[PDB]
């Protein structure tokens, strides 16, 4: 948040995310690549949820004189996930998926000096998809996939110490020596900062597709190209449409010894002018048949100016720092558990009439459930 998630799984948390699009160690990465559906060989389900409690301060001083200081505006949240997937034939397969790709909150007092950016934004997402997949050969796999997306949307401003800038100003002009001028600004400075500015709530479906191809030079090695279309999202509520961006993403999957594998990735997202990438490296430590281990690292670039930079919408260049385990109880069922540290970078943001700074970090936590059907 983002507003772009990546917490799909507990495993993937573990490995910074790092070619997600290419590993396929339990059933959680079919929805990043629904070709991957043909590395599996019978059913196999998975489940657990991503804790996120992040810590985003914002600090500054108004032109009014008011503090623009606004300390955890970010507040915690669970993020759930659950996957399925299973073979069809030699050569089909399909899975289904609850995950969420985009979510993000901030709430300031409503008393807050620059409440007419920052007062409450919040918004959940859903997304449910179908997938199918088609071996063509021992190389070459194909997925595409069905984006039924559910969004929930509220919005609210407030004026803050609008009416004392207004006031400012008309006691600074000409009019300031007048008496309607004087009452005028009065009248401006009187507003009370937590005078209900905005409002929005809305909650509606959005649909999406998404496909991957995959190519395995070996069992050992694996590469792939995914795409997920866009969604938008018409709110009835009150326009008012809300663009899930698109997202390109390569991957590659070395298993360079029986213990060992490296896994990365690039990922390229654009919106509306104004894009972002993310790379990500990682390694898996097949330890033995109960225990694996997890660790990676990514970085994500979107270079947005300063005076397109919101207060309510924290989007910094940010990295991730991650390491987690799997212990398998048995061939058919595992546990993850995955631990990430995030941290953005200082930034400056001029928005309004206000110059703001933000700085935002958070921790990471997730477990997954695993089972695969049939013993064993
Ligand atoms: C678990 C997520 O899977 C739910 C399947 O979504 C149902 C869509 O219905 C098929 C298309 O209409
Ligand atoms: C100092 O921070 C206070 C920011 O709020 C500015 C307005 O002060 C209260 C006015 O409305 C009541
Ligand atoms: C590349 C072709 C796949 C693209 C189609 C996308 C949607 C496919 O979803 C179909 C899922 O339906 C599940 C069927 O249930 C299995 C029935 O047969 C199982 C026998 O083993
Ligand atoms: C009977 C005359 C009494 C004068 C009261 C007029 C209204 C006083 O409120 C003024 C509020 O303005 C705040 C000043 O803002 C800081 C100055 O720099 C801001 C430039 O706009
Ligand atoms: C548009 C192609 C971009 C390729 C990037 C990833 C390729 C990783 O595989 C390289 C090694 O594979 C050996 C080549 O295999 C023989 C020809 O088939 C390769 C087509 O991918
Ligand atoms: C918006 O349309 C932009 C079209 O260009 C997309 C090309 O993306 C290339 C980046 O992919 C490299 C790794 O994902």
């Amino acid at each position: 948040a983002g507003f772009q998630l990546n917490e799909f799984s507990s495993s993937g948390l573990g490995r910074a995310y790092s070619g997600e699009g290419a590993i396929a160690d339990d059933a959680g990465n079919v929805s990043r690549n629904p070709a991957l559906i043909t590395m599996f060989d019978r059913p196999t389900f998975s489940a657990g949820a991503v804790y996120i409690d992040p810590d985003v301060n914002i600090s500054g001083t108004s032109p009014s004189g008011r503090s623009l200081k606004a300390d955890n505006i970010a507040p915690t949240a669970w993020v759930p996930n659950m996957h399925f997937v299973a073979p069809i034939n030699d050569q089909f397969g399909w899975g289904a998926s609850i995950t969420s790709n985009y979510g993000l909150a901030t709430e300031f007092n409503d008393t807050y000096a620059g409440g007419s950016v920052g007062g409450t934004t919040d918004l959940e997402t859903m997304n449910l998809n179908l997938s199918g997949a088609y071996r063509l050969n021992n190389a070459w796999s194909f997925g595409l996939g069905f984006n039924a997306v559910y969004a929930r949307a509220k919005i609210e401003r407030f004026a803050g110490d609008l009416g004392q800038l207004v006031a400012g100003q008309i006691m600074q002009s000409p009019a300031g020596q007048t008496q309607q001028g004087q009452a005028l600004a009065a009248t401006a400075n009187g507003i009370d900062s937590n005078t209900k500015t905005a409002h929005l709530n809305g909650n509606q479906w959005g649909f999406g597709w998404n496909a991957g191809i995959l190519y395995e030079l070996d069992k050992n090695n694996r590469y792939a190209l995914t795409y997920r279309s866009e969604v938008k999202i018409d709110f009835k509520g009150n326009y008012l449409t809300l663009n899930l961006p698109e997202m390109w993403e390569v991957s590659g999957y070395n298993r360079v010894d029986p213990q060992w594998a490296i896994h990365y990735s690039l990922a390229y997202t654009s919106w509306s002018f104004k894009d972002a990438y993310r790379i990500a490296l990682g390694t898996t430590y097949y330890y033995d048949d109960n225990w694996t281990f997890r660790t990676g690292i990514a970085f994500r670039d979107s270079p947005v100016p300063a005076q397109n930079r919101s207060i309510s919408i924290p989007d910094q260049d940010r990295f991730w720092l991650s390491a987690g385990t799997t212990y398998a109880f048995n061939k058919d069922a595992s546990v993850d558990v995955g631990v990430s540290y995030m941290h953005g970078q200082s930034v400056k943001i001029n928005e309004g009439p206000y110059q703001f700074e933000s700085e935002g970090k958070a921790w990471l936590f997730g477990t997954n459930f695993n089972y695969a059907f049939h013993h064993h």
